[PDB]
């Protein structure tokens, strides 16, 4: 019941060390990251996964100055997923991308393949010739990738709790990302709650639909 | 899984029987799941339009044009249509609205309590108004996200459904006066269920191995 679990999960505050993801779901959140839909499947992302403590430290190096209310979910969680963008769009992620969907059977022939690509580069190139906003279209997208994976997370049974409040440039610098052509954007810590978590028992709070939705 | 299979065999529908409605409970339920997303600080900086009379479907129609227009049948074919829509300036207004709705909902102990969380929402609005620069792009993040938590949601609840950036916003958003109004048109997600001129339901989904895209540390 998917409604349910939208209505029970939340943000986790705190989270119980001693309780590991079992190697069946570690598996599968990595299964939800990579298959999340995408504008054109351009798929425009990496993933830092860390579940070793020396791995997880450096993911916390983050939490830093404003953001140190967010380390000890870093550190605490059982699995902590850095969401990345790429930093621009290129024609070599594009040839990828399209050469990946010809190797899994979904083009007949070499023209459907041929418009597939055409296809893609009209979206591509609106945003990095015209509009200038590749970057922001990336991102969005791995938004959509952090929204997918929140409520599958939290369908199999686990917690979590998207952060906003790092320092990129620390935890970008940490993992060599700006070489590698991208750049992190949401940490999410994944695990089980403790009884410390104080969100685990307070009322879900939101705007109500006669402000936020109009029926056409 | 419960979760994974969904996610295996959920598809973007390139063609919908507009004969196969949505029943009541399943209208209720897409409102819920937008709705109860989650979103930084709990800002919910969006505005959603949820078409379901033929006659709000055409209206919403409309925006695929030129480039677009083979968007056109998806969106009046489908038995419901959800514009999301980001607010283009996060006002002060805006931002007490929710920490009231928060205060209303119980999740303060004292004022003092109320208070911080106040000032913690107004300092992250702040930093992407005018620091960053970017608060725009920031709200429309979050309505992205509402975007990925719905497409798999409706997936569960067994409909079939399809975003679509393939619009033009500045025709949507002058149909439904949205500007005026504070808001702008992101993403359109027809829903219902796929008709067999749907090409896409049948062949294997497609995606990068990880070994390219996810590091282990
Ligand atoms: C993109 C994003 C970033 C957020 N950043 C943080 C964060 O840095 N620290 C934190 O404790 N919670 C963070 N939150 C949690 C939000 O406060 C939370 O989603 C919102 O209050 C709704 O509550 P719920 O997630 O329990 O439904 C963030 C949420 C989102 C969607
Ligand atoms: C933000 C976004 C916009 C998209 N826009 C369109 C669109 O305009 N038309 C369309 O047919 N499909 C659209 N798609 C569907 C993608 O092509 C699709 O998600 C991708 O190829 C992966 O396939 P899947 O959704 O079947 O798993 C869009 C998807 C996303 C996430």
């Amino acid at each position: 019941d998917i409604i349910s679990v939208a209505l029970k999960r939340h943000s986790t505050k705190a989270f119980d060390a001693s309780k590991k993801l079992t190697p069946e779901q570690a598996e599968q959140i990595k299964t939800l990251l990579q298959y999340s839909p995408s504008s054109t499947n351009s798929q425009p992302w990496h993933f830092i996964v860390a579940s070793t403590e020396e791995g997880k430290a450096r993911v916390a190096k983050s939490a830093a100055g404003n953001y140190v209310f967010n380390e000890r979910k870093m550190l605490d969680a059982s699995h902590v997923v850095v969401f990345c963008a790429k930093t621009a769009m290129d024609d070599v992620w594009l040839k990828l991308v399209v050469d990946q969907e010809d190797a899994d059977g979904r083009f007949a022939t070499p023209e459907a393949k041929a418009a597939n690509d055409k296809g893609r580069k009209f979206f591509a190139d609106m945003h990095r010739k015209d509009l200038h906003d590749d970057a922001e279209w990336m991102a969005k997208q791995v938004y959509l990738n952090v929204g997918n994976f929140l409520l599958g997370v939290a369908a199999l049974g686990l917690d979590a709790v998207p952060i906003e409040g790092f320092d990129a440039a620390i935890l970008d610098a940490e993992f060599g990302l700006k070489e590698k052509g991208y750049t992190s954007l949401v940490v999410v810590p994944v695990g089980h709650h403790s009884v410390e978590d104080f969100n685990a028992t307070l009322p879900k709070s939101r705007l109500p639909q006669n402000i936020t939705l109009t029926e056409v």
